[PDB]
């Protein structure tokens, strides 16, 4: 004997909290949808497509938070008519965090560049964070989060990325609880790629800056570094920005201008190696010190030339490393200082 058609949805009639991270949808047993409609409160139909063969019908616009939706849906078959109404309550949020990812969408990077998602507020569940956040890498390699402070979490391998790794980094926090009430505002979506190994190294005991690219030394340049006072930290720094000149002000980091360790100098051709405020950048005032002895508050001082030419090659996540100066190790939650936290330590995180 025949059955009549059964309606099967991805809600259920009286839910409340439905997350609106995915779609929703309905299907068809013993039978066919012939009918399915879904409006939210205010009487407005949400988008949706039926799939050909009639089994199956889902939503294709994205639900909002703090709604309720009603489904309306009716199957035939040979065996009679059924229908069913559904209503149900989506997430209510009492905060919107909205993510930002770097590095830029399409950018090509050195192989220092962690992906960095940062939040704008406090996330409380950053477990829920790192699970939401889908990072493919080609060729595949193993990494993991690690938080520098609560709105930023950084994921990286633990050694440099090989060049030609394609990275693609999905936000996809829309619709997930990430903590005390707290949702993701909308997804983000990067892709981009790994190119050239460039590894500049700074060797205190020799006052060179040595510029390898791909293991191949093509630069040599006398530097400055900092004077025993105020010492260039030693360890692995990313390459961050690059300015055809800027005015370093102390007090942007930390250091009140009138202090003594103070300053505020106009520079060219610097590029950001921490978030603490060391640059490579153009001194010439500096010149005849640079390669024999170190004068500077902790920047790369080097010369004209060398600073352009440092602008011009290196890269947003190349790396410098410092060694062997009378500083301590850059900390790792700088910003820029990913790579001095050892991988046991970074792989085991803190989403705590
Ligand atoms: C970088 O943070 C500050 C520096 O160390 C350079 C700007 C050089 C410098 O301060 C100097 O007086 O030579």
């Amino acid at each position: 004997d025949l059955l009549v058609p059964k309606l099967t949805a991805s809600v259920t009639d009286g839910a409340v909290g439905v997350t609106v991270d995915a779609p929703v949808s309905v299907t068809a047993a013993d039978g066919v949808l012939a009918a399915v409609t879904m409006v939210n409160d205010n009487g407005r139909p949400v988008a949706g497509r039926l799939s050909p063969d009639g089994l199956r019908w889902s939503t294709t616009e994205q639900l909002g938070y703090n709604r309720r939706y009603t489904l309306n849906a009716t199957a035939l078959g040979l065996g009679g008519a059924a229908t069913r109404q559904l209503t149900f309550q989506t997430s209510s949020p009492a905060h919107l965090t909205m993510p930002y990812v770097m590095p830029g969408d399409g950018e090509v990077v050195g192989v220092g560049e962690p992906v960095a998602i940062r939040f704008d507020e406090n996330i409380a569940d950053r477990g829920a964070a790192e699970k939401a956040i889908k990072i493919t890498t080609n060729p595949p390699v193993e990494g993991a989060f690690y938080w520098l402070n609560n709105r930023e979490v950084r994921w990286r391998p633990e050694h440099f990325w090989k060049p030609g790794t394609a990275v693609d980094v999905a936000v996809n926090t829309y619709g997930v609880d990430l903590g005390e009430g707290m949702f993701g505002e909308d997804n983000v979506q990067t892709h981009f790629t790994i190119g050239d190994e460039v590894i500049a190294t700074a060797d205190d005991n020799t006052k060179i800056l040595t510029v390898r690219v791909n293991g191949e030394v093509v630069k040599s340049m006398p530097t400055s570094m900092g004077k025993d006072s105020t010492p260039t930290a030693n360890g692995i720094y990313i390459v961050g920005s690059r300015y055809k000149h800027i005015i370093m002000d102390s007090s942007t980091y930390g250091v009140p201008v009138n202090s003594p360790n103070g300053y505020r100098t106009d520079v060219d051709w610097a590029t950001q190696i921490s978030y603490s405020g060391v640059f490579v950048h153009s001194a010439p005032w500096s010149v005849g010190a640079q390669g024999h002895t170190n004068t500077s508050h902790g920047c790369l001082n080097v010369s004209p030339s060398n600073a352009q030419w440092f602008y011009d090659h290196v890269k947003r996540g190349d790396i410098v490393e410092v060694v062997n100066t009378v500083g301590g190790t850059l900390p790792g939650i700088d910003g820029l200082g990913d790579w001095n936290i050892p991988w046991d330590q970074w792989r085991a995180g803190n989403a705590k």
